[PDB]
């Protein structure tokens, strides 16, 4: 049934003026905003916590640098099967119809993050909205 | 050559959410034409039960009928090349972005649109909603 | 407060695949469909009744011919101040932002009709939906 | 040169009607940038009353406050050339197609968006919603 | 009143990925492309001729610089009352519903040029499409 | 993996006023125009070369006729993995989310051509843009 998931809108969305386009796609599939924060520049520690699973990868530092290179928005969305459904909406740069498939063409500059599972959603919401 | 007609229902949730034109527009943009169309402020329960006759022994049957009479519906006959399968693909499902249900719906009952799933289904459904053959 | 008005979607809208675009503009301003009929070809008598105020004008017959040259949809819309508001949405070919202003460029092939007053709305609804 | 900041509220009716992104998108497309933004599941009555202080003696004051706390709101500070008047023009009114209110609203209370109407108003409203100057 | 007019899509439209959005607004109003050229970087001389009337203004040189700062597209559009109608579609940064009204917020970076009169359209078409 | 690919916008796109819609989908995926030509009516020889591989098929002549039945635009697009990505964007009439999937419903009148491989892109670019 009802789930909550964490979405980040990435600095490339701001640079390319695609913020509303992305949020609109999620809004049109009937998901609701439960919490939202705007960061002119996200604190690097939050970014590093968010991507901690990748801390050993060669791209870790470079990806973190990208993620602090402009604003981000962190959003908690709520709706039926929200985690999987918003993950599907995000898609990938190979899949037309999805956010990444229609709008992105890079492995790193890919516009949006959505939690990939129940456990990561719980964790990511606590990173960005520790108040709850 | 491959011209067909199919039956589409715009469901009550489309009216509630103001997505009627959005749904019709996706079909229009794929080059399918309206042949017949009726607006129902409330569809007769009898038509709904015949439409979903194949589901009559399913647990969800009565609740789905209740939903389908909870608000207006539009019944439309569309015409074009391979209309039945093409409009079914346009309809899609709530798991497939790019489709009507995939982009716009998030429930397996409140899913905005019905489209006939076969030549047999289309003949039958068109007869139900547009008996004036 | 609440009013009802009559809209015709004209044959040029069908020809140019702008039916949903036009209906969408009205739907987005929060007006509701109360009645609707699709005519593969409108009976000429209905068209002549609809435009009876113009029966003496030089363009009368030609306009009627246009209006039976393809399908039309007749719709009764309901909402606050519906008559004036939908009239404003229709606009004219000189006014960007409006249906005619954005999408039409002809005196006759202008996509949509909307009732111009309380009296004509009453009359036009009775022409297209005599049942009520 | 002519850079300004202005305060925008996305009202509860925008959430009810799923028009939040549509409204924000129109401002984004005009090349204005978000400087600050807060989501309120329910805005404090006190902030709403200060925001509409100039209307406090009007007959519609209490009802408008009730509406403004009936659902979520988003408060946003936008920045750009001539932002105050430009975003006010984007806001428009329910009589003017091409604008947010003109295209999307049909009520003088439930009208989707507020934008500051002057430099004085903007300073005051930004202070109310983003006191952390 | 069939007419032809000259449109430039400016470098800011390319920078902001608004080329199709702009062309679409003209397309939806039923104006037809008669000829079109893409310039990765327009020859400065063409720009100087195009804005010749402004050669005495203080902004001339800076405006020319902007106009060669990225690609442009030059288009001849044809349709009824095309000069006036496409001029109106262009609008200004103060008028929502128009191209500049919805999309631009600068006096120089304003996305599109459209001929403002019969004489200037003739002149501008001769500049960008001399083969004519 | 920066690449260039050749796109044709076909006469049905002009007939149906879908030119900007099609170009917009490619623009939104962040691909850049490198060169572009508008043909009021393409020289038949260019069309015959373009579809040379089909010269033995029964549909060759009729397809060529269609391709000169109205204007076309020839475009060289540049971007990461452009050939494959724009090919995927084109899609087919069975796959919603793609250009053909959302907008076309015919085997011949299918709105757009995009190069299907490295070799064909090289070849097709040489046909429409020999100056290259
Ligand atoms: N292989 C590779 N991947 C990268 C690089 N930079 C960023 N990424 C990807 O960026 C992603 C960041 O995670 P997330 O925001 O959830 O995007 P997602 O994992 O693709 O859904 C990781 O999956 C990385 O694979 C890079 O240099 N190389
Ligand atoms: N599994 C399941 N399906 C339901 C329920 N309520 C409604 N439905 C489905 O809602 C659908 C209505 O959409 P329809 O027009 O028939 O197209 P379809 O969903 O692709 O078959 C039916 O297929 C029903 O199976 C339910 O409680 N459970
Ligand atoms: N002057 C003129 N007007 C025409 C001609 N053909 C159609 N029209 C216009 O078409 C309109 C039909 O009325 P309606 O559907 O309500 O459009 P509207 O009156 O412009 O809002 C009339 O107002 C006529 O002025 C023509 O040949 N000459
Ligand atoms: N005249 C009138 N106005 C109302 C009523 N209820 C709410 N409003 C208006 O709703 C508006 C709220 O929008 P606001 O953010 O202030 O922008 P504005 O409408 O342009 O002033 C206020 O201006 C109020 O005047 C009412 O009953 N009567
Ligand atoms: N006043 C002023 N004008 C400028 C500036 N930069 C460019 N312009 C002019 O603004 C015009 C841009 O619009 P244009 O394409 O000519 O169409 P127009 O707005 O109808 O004149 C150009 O003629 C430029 O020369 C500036 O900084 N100040
Ligand atoms: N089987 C078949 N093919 C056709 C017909 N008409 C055109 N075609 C071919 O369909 C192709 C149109 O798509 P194209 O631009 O080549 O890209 P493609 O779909 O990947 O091959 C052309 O190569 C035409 O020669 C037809 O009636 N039948
Ligand atoms: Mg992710
Ligand atoms: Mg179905
Ligand atoms: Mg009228
Ligand atoms: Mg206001
Ligand atoms: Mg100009
Ligand atoms: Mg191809």
């Amino acid at each position: 049934g009802l789930q909550r998931t964490l979405v980040l809108i990435k600095p490339d969305a701001f640079e390319r003026s695609l913020v509303a386009e992305i949020m609109g796609r999620i809004e049109k599939k009937n998901f609701k905003i439960v919490s939202m924060k705007f960061w002119s520049k996200a604190p690097r520690n939050l970014i590093e916590q968010h991507y901690k699973e990748h801390s050993e990868q060669s791209y870790f530092n470079d990806n973190c640098d990208f993620m602090v290179s402009g604003p981000i928005i962190s959003i908690v969305y709520e709706g039926t099967d929200a985690i999987s459904k918003i993950r599907r909406l995000q898609g990938n740069i190979l899949t037309p119809g999805t956010i990444r498939g229609d709008l992105a063409n890079d492995i790193r500059e890919n516009l949006i993050h959505a939690s990939d599972s129940e456990d990561s959603a719980v964790d990511e919401i606590s990173i960005w909205f520790p108040e709850t």
